[PDB]
């Protein structure tokens, strides 16, 4: 499949080389799969998501997405237009609050409640969760994404906004889970994107149109934009049989485009997710 005048994340995923336009992937876009999105929550209705997309946990009075942030990552997986994995299915998690916060407990919840959720969902492909989110290091935070890694989830986390080693962040510290770092259309390292050694993979970053609240869209950047484009990479190699969720996330870096980032400082992986799809 070809999708012309795609977001610049989504052909890049796909190519090589930057400054192209167009998403080329494999027709079965990640159908079969399932990708839990743990986040302020997803507009379900919004026409993007084509009836694939439903909350389905909630830590708040409500399970609508009042802040937009999930609804983009969401859109970001599996949306039909700008989404990597057109036909996934979605399922929103609301662990931050409508000003986009929230308690490390309710996170942690949201995290142990995926891991026994995917007993109740078909996802016979497998089962991806994408954690835009972050904040300072907690061994109990870093304990419960390795914990859903560990029930069979493949975990994609921010590396964080702060430009500064991922270390001190959490879950992006864990070492279990997949930590994405951000890139920009030129193929740099994201300005404010965080790095070090415990980074496992680059996605793009910066400048990421995808779905909004009220039916909408728009651009935002931050790793939490790049979490998701790999987050649905892993879901549509899943479907294809590339891979497991125990192991998707060295199967990604190893297909990966080497070497090609820059203001990648020293100790820090040089490896852009790449989908490897030859028409
Ligand atoms: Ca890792």
């Amino acid at each position: 499949a070809a999708q012309t005048n795609a977001p610049w994340g989504l052909a890049r995923i796909s190519s090589t080389s930057p400054g192209t336009s167009t998403y080329y992937y494999d027709e079965s876009a990640g159908q079969g799969s399932c990708v839990y999105v743990i986040d302020t929550g997803i507009e379900a209705s919004h026409p993007e998501f084509e009836g694939r997309a439903q909350m389905v946990k909630t830590y708040y009075y409500s399970s609508r997405d009042g802040n937009g942030h999930g609804t983009h990552c969401a859109g970001t997986v599996g949306s039909r237009t700008y989404g990597v994995a057109k036909k996934t299915q979605l399922f929103g998690v609301k662990v931050l609050d409508d000003n986009g916060s929230g308690q490390y407990s309710t996170i942690i919840a949201g995290m142990d409640f995926v891991a026994s959720d995917k007993n109740n969902r078909n996802c016979p492909k497998g089962v991806v969760a994408s954690l835009s989110l972050g904040g300072g290091y907690s061994s109990s935070v870093n304990s419960a994404a390795a914990r859903l890694q560990s029930s069979g989830v493949m975990v994609a986390v921010a590396a964080g906004n702060n430009n500064a080693d991922a270390r001190n962040y959490s879950p992006a510290s864990e070492p279990s889970v997949c930590t994405v770092g951000a890139s920009d259309r030129y193929d740099r390292r994201s300005s404010f994107s965080n790095y070090g050694s415990v980074l496992d993979i680059f996605g793009p970053g910066t400048d990421i149109l995808s779905t909004w609240i009220g039916g909408s869209t728009r651009s935002i950047s931050g790793t939490s934009m790049a979490t998701p484009h790999v987050a649905g990479l892993a879901a549509y190699l899943m479907t294809l049989g590339k891979t497991t969720a125990a192991s998707a996330c060295r199967y990604i870096a190893d297909t990966a485009n080497k070497g090609d980032l820059s203001n990648i400082p020293f100790g820090t992986v040089n490896l852009l997710a790449y989908n490897n799809y030859q028409a």
